[PDB]
């Protein structure tokens, strides 16, 4: 039949292959899908809920970065239709299914990834998340010192990673590896690196995250880590539905796992003098 | 507010780029959308206007792949609520708006520049056009010719991009140009260069169609025909709310003229000499 989709935004870069497994999912169970895109606007997301409830939605689905008590509670009126809050972080005790990333175990795999090919001297090109944590522990365990001005924040969109690349490649002293905190971003860090004559991974090696569907045909292959974002989509919608049909009341929690996948954009750093 | 669009296909390469657009515009201003993908069956696209009815959509906005008699009927049975269907193919006599892309001379252009540049030894690599046949035209003219190891379908995805440059590549003899049908390729055809050792455009040159969003950040850097998709979705969205308002209710014609974007992916032929 028909279900609601109350995001944030459908155009964005963490959630973007979320919602389209979502999408997917609905046109081939032929159903109808009330797309809602809010923006962290109590009165909207207060709208695009009451609309729903009008159209005699037959299920709610929600995506959001914060769920703060206004929107907790007016989650909570509309409770008579069935629904599905995506909770990304803190499992909160309340009544949201919160998701399991693990995403800084993903962190982690990254840094030591680097170190065990012989890198010391390492750059960061963040996003603005539980990844860096991890990369940051890894750097720890191996006492590598790594310099405030190595680091630069992105927005998850080509042109930041390609400004953050530039920036920490254009200093007296640079790192020979450089980790990315989303695969969109690293394209744009490969593009800055070859404009500036860099050869990669010769010059600087790079590792990005997410593992988008592209990753594979960068040039060169990008070495990054797979986080299944279509696949927990996919997974709250079968949820969705069995919360109406069986009824499934009770909440649920979606957790999964990071993988890194060996490509070419990672070369031998100079410090392999140390283990073979 | 509500809209509701009706697709054969939202996945669809070609539309997909449109209705992009058209989300876009309804969270700018707040209004909802209700997604409904017929895919050509009478009965879908039949029992969708149903219901989008029932639900009272203020607007409704279509594009279908093809118009049989039947669906124009059930069209105008519902034309109490406020559409914009959108035809791309040959305007006819009919209560339709008319799309003209303008696709041959986007392929024309693409020929006469690589033409233009000093290559005659050109490769090309279809999509599943106007653009292929204003290509054509082109080499036509400059009474060059094409071999048939030197074309190569793909599919819109990268890994046919991939498959379809190699191919083209590792012939005993090949071309100093290529011409993709899509920038989305035309990412897997440079993947596909680099890992053969050639350098594009030292070794090839290439040229792709869309310009889509990440083009300039390609690497290197994408020379490309503009295809605007976003300025008509935008055109058709404003449409739609004129009829709303029970404004200009009489058929639209829109149209839209591609342009060359010089970027960095082509170099000069080893027949170029017309000055400098
Ligand atoms: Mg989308
Ligand atoms: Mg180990
Ligand atoms: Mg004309």
């Amino acid at each position: 039949k028909s279900i609601g989709l109350l995001a944030t935004s459908s155009e964005a870069a963490y959630f973007a292959e979320i919602i389209e497994a979502v999408e997917k999912n609905c046109f081939q169970k032929g159903y109808t899908l009330i797309l809602g895109n809010a923006w962290n606007n109590l009165e909207k997301q207060r709208a695009y809920l009451s609309m729903m409830a009008q159209k005699r939605v037959d299920g709610l689905l929600v995506m959001c970065s914060e769920y703060p008590e206004p929107l907790l509670a007016m989650l909570e009126e509309y409770r008579h239709i069935p629904m599905v809050v995506m909770d990304f972080g803190e499992a909160k005790a309340d009544f949201t299914d919160a998701v399991i990333d693990n995403a800084f175990e993903g962190g982690y795999m990254a840094g030591r990834y680097l170190i065990e090919r012989g890198h010391r001297e390492i750059g960061v090109i963040p996003g603005p998340a539980g990844r860096l944590a991890g990369f940051m522990k890894a750097m720890e365990e191996a006492m590598i010192k790594v310099p405030e001005s190595w680091i630069v924040q992105g927005d998850f969109e080509p042109e930041s990673g390609y400004r953050a690349m530039q920036q920490i490649l254009s200093q007296p002293h640079r790192p020979t590896a450089v980790f990315c905190g989303g695969d969109i971003m690293a394209m744009g860090a490969l593009c800055a690196a070859d404009e500036m004559g860099l050869r990669v991974p010769q010059d600087v090696s790079l590792i990005g995250y997410d593992n988008v569907r592209n990753a594979r045909y960068f040039t060169p292959a990008l070495t990054t880590i797979h986080q299944p974002k279509d696949s927990l989509g996919e997974t709250a919608f079968n949820m969705l539905l069995d919360r109406i049909v069986n009824k499934r009341e009770e909440p649920q929690s979606i957790e999964v796992h990071p993988r890194l996948i060996e490509r070419r954009s990672v070369a031998d750093g100079p410090f392999r003098d140390y283990r073979r």
